[PDB]
DNA sequence: TAAATTTTCTGAAAATTCTGAAAATTATC
DNA sequence: GATAATTTTCAGAATTTTCAGAAAATTTAG
C-alpha cells in the first residue's frame, strides 16, 4: 500500500512538471512505475505516444514506432473496446505482444485502458508485462494516469482550435479590408516571395504589375496592423517580410 | 478488499470528472460541484478553500456546529488563522486529532465529538501552493488507499483552476498586445490623426465627418481614410460610409482608448 | 424460389419509377415503400430514423396492444428501443420473442411465442441514416428475404441521403444568398430593414413606409431603395398598394436569422 | 446459391459507402462502379447513356484493338448499336453473336463462337436513363446474377437522375435570378444598366461610371444604386477604385443575355 | 377625383482609392 | 561621408458613394 501511494506520487510530479508529440515520453514515465511497455492511440488510430521498455522484435513495431503510425486494424479495433480489459492472453487478436513472437511470451498478459474528457473518447493506454498479472492497484493508477492524460490532450486541443480560429478571422477580417489594387499587390508579392520569410523589392514588381508603389506600401502596413507580417525596411536592399499567421496562404491560393 | 473499494471510488470520481467537467461555467464556488462528490465518496464533511482562505466548495453531511460554523460558509472566507495555519504544513498531515490547531472541527463543540478525525492535503496545480482540501470524519479513521484518493483529487482540481485563470490572463494580455502592434503601424501624422478623430468623437461608438478634422488638423482627407483603415484591418475599429453624412466608428477593442490616452 | 425473387426485385424496382414523384405533406414518405415491402415479405414493416422519428410502416400482422397504435399516431418509436437497434452495425434475422429487440408487444410475448423479428440498418457516407424492422408470425426469414430485405434497405437509404442533402444544400445556398444582400446594403439600409421588420413582426403583412421612416429619422426613398435591393435577391415580395401603404411577404425563411444575429 | 447470393449483395452494399461525394466532376464518373461490377461478374461491363455517351467501363477480356478503342477514348458508342439496345426495353440476357445486340465486335467473331452478352436498361422516373452491356466467353449468367446485375442498375439510375435534376435545377435557378433581378430596376436604371454593359464590351473589366451617366444624361446616383441592385441579387461584383471609376465582373452568364433581348 | 402614400429622379457633401512628387531610409564603397 | 537605389510620407484630384429631398407616379376609396 505503501509503494502504491509512492508510485502515485512519482506520477504526480512526472507528469505536473506545441510539445511535437511530448507524450511519447511520457508513456516511459508511466511504464516505470509499473515496469512495463506503454503504447498510447488517439480516437482516429494515430500514434501518440510509445515506449518499448522490454526486449521488443523490432520490424513493424521499429517502423510503427519510427513512422509515428500504429496498424490502423488494431487502434480501429480497440477504440470500441468501451470499458477498461485486463489481463488479456496473447491468443486474443487485441494483444499488446507482437504476433511475430507469441511462442517467446505465452505467459504475457496486456491491458487496454480507454481516455474520456468531457464525455468523449480522446484515446487510449495499452500495458504488456510477463510472469505475473495486473491486480487491482496497477488498474488504480492505469486510471489515474488516463484522467491525467485526458485533460491534458483536452486542454492542448481546445487551445488548438481556439488559437486556428482566432488566426482564421483575423486573416478574413484583414483581407476584408484590402482594396482591389491592394489585394492584386498581396497576390504578387507573396507569389514572387517564396516561403513563409524573406526579401524582395517591392518597386519593381509593382512596376511588373501596372500598380503605383505607394499602393503596396500602404497593403503591407494593413497586414501589418493585423499581425500577419512583420515588415522592415532595408532601403536600398529592397524590403524584408515575414509570415506570423499561418492561414493567410491558404486563404489567398484560394 | 481495501484495493477493490479504492479501485471502485476512484471509478466513481472518473466518472464525475468526464460529464460534470463544466467548463463554462465559472460561478461562486466552482469547484463545490466538486467537493459534494468527495464528500460523498469518503463518507466525510469536506471543505476547499484557497491558499488566502477563500471558500470554493464544502460539503456539510454529517452533524455540523452550525451555529458559529456557518456563518463561514455563508460569508464564504474561513478564519484566516486556521487557513495560515494550514500554510505552513508542506506536505500532506492525515488523522490529526481535535487537541490539535489543524483540527477541521469546531473550537465551539469539542466534546460532541471527541473520537472525530480530520485530514488535510496541499494543492499544487503547478507546482504552486494554490489551496488546500480539508475532510472531517467521526471515529472512523483514514487507511493508505484513501490517502492515495485524496492526493488524486489534489490533482485533478489544480488543472481546472490553472484553466480558469489562464485563459483570462491569456486574452486580456492578446488585447493590449493587439492594439499596440496595430498602433505601431501608423506614420506621425497618421498617429495625430487617430488621436484628434478619438478625441473628437469622444465616445464609444458615434458619427463624425473625418474631412473636417483633417482640415481642422493640417492632414490630408485620404491620411485619415487610411489610418482607419489600418485600424479596421486588425479589428480594432468598425468604419462605415455614410456618404453626406459623414463616417460612422465603432470601438471593438476596450483596450484602445486607454492605450491612446497614455 | 430464385425467379420468385428475381420477381420481387423487379416489382420494387418497377415502383420506384412513381415513388420517387414525392410530397412533403403527405407526412409518411416511404409508408408506399414499405406497403410494398409487406407485401412481397407477407410480414410487418417498420422504417425509423436514429433517433426513433418514424417514416414509414405498415401493420399486416395484428399488434394486439393500442398503445403500439398509439406510437403510430404520435409518428415517434419509444426511445430504449431505437437506442437499442441503433448499436446494431449489421444486419440481424430470425431474432427470438424473448429478446428486447424484438418488435412485438411485451404484453403478447407468450401469445405469439413463434413470432421472429429482423433489423436491417441504413448506412450513408459514413453516418447512420434510419433503420428497417421486420416482424413475422411463426413463417421464418430466409436467406432470399434477406436478400430481398437488404436491396430494400439499400434503396431506401440513398433516397434518405439524397432528400436529406438538397434540403441542407437548399438551405445553405439561401442562407449565402441573404448574407450576399446585407453585405451591400449601406448603414441606413441595414437599420431600415431592421425597423420594418421588426414593426413587420411576423411572416407577410402590409404597412406604411413613410410612417416608420419618419419614425426614425430617415428619408423615404432609402426604405425603398433597401426593400428594392432585397427584392433583387428574391428574399421578399413587395407590392405597393397606394394610399393603403405596402404589402410584404417573406420568401426566404433565413433573412430574419441574420438580422437577428 | 441463395447464401452466395446475399454473399455478393452485402459485398456491393459495403462498397455503396466509399463514393461518399456528389461534385463527382470526372471524365467517366461511373467508371468506379463498373469496375466493382466487372469484377463480381467476372465480365466486360459497359456503361452508356441513352444517346450512347459511355460513362464507364472495363475491359477484362478481348476485344477488338483498333476501332472498338477509338470507342473508349472518344466516349461514345455507334449510334447504331445504342438505338438498337436502347428498344430493348426490359432486360434481356444470354445473347448469342448472331444477334445486332452483342457486345463483341463483328469484326472479330470467328474468335468467339460461344460468347454471351446481357443488356439491362437504366430507368429513372419512367425514362431511359442509359443501359449497362455485360459480356462473357462460354459461361453463362443465371437467374442470380441477374438479380445483381439489376441491383448495380437502378444505384446507377438513381445517381443519374439526381447528377440530372441537380444541373437542371442550377440552370433554373440561374434563370430565374436575372429576370427577377431586372424586374426591380427603374427605367432610368434600366437604361444604365444597358448603357454601362454595353460599354463593359465582355464579361469583366473596368470603366469610368460618373463619366457615361454624364454621356447619357443620368445622375450618377442611379448607376450606383442600379448596380447595387445587381450586386445584391449575386449577379455582378462592383468594386470601387476610386479615382480609376468602378471595376466589374459578370457571374450570371444569363444576363448578357437577358440585356441583349 | 382626391387623399394618401410609394417611386423616381436630381443634387451635393462627403468618403475613397489611386497616382505621383518630395522626403526619409538603408546600404555600399 | 556620398551616391545610388530603394522605401516611405505626404498632398491632391477624379471618382465613387451615401443620403436628403422634391416632383411624378401610383393605388384605393369615392
Ligand atoms: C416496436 C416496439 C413497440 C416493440 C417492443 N417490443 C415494445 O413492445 O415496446
Ligand atoms: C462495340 C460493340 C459493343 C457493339 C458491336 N458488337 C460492334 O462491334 O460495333
Ligand atoms: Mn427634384
Amino acid at each position: 500500500m505503501a509503494t502504491l501511494l509512492e508510485k502515485t506520487r512519482q506520477v504526480n510530479e512526472l507528469l505536473q512538471k506545441q510539445a511535437e508529440l511530448p507524450y511519447n515520453k511520457m508513456a516511459m514515465i508511466l511504464g516505470d512505475i509499473l515496469e512495463s511497455n506503454a503504447y498510447i492511440i488517439s480516437s482516429s488510430g494515430d500514434l501518440l505516444g510509445y515506449t518499448e521498455k522490454l526486449d521488443v522484435n523490432n520490424a513493424r513495431i521499429k517502423n510503427m514506432f519510427k513512422e509515428k503510425k500504429f496498424p490502423q486494424g488494431y487502434t480501429e479495433a480497440v477504440d470500441m473496446l468501451k470499458v477498461t480489459e485486463a489481463n488479456i492472453p496473447i491468443d486474443s487478436d487485441l494483444t499488446a505482444f507482437p504476433f511475430e513472437s507469441r511462442e517467446l511470451y505465452p505467459f504475457g498478459l496486456t491491458t487496454i485502458v480507454p481516455l474520456y474528457g468531457a464525455g468523449k473518447r480522446l484515446g487510449t493506454i495499452i500495458l504488456a508485462r510477463v510472469e505475473k498479472s495486473f491486480n487491482e492497484d496497477d488498474l488504480v493508477l492505469a486510471e489515474y494516469s488516463a484522467t491525467v492524460v485526458g485533460m491534458q490532450i483536452l486542454y492542448h486541443q481546445s487551445r488548438t482550435i481556439e488559437a486556428e480560429v482566432r488566426s482564421a478571422t483575423a486573416v478574413q477580417m484583414a483581407i476584408n479590408t484590402l482594396s482591389y489594387s491592394e489585394l492584386k499587390a498581396v497576390h504578387a508579392i507573396f507569389e514572387a516571395l517564396d516561403g513563409e520569410e524573406g526579401r524582395l523589392t517591392a518597386s519593381s514588381i509593382a512596376d511588373e504589375i501596372g500598380i503605383t508603389r505607394s499602393v503596396i506600401v500602404n497593403a503591407l502596413r494593413k497586414l501589418e496592423s493585423a499581425g500577419i507580417i512583420e515588415s522592415r525596411s532595408l532601403g536600398m536592399k529592397g524590403t524584408y517580410l515575414k509570415v506570423l499567421n499561418q492561414q493567410f496562404i491558404k486563404e489567398l491560393e484560394k
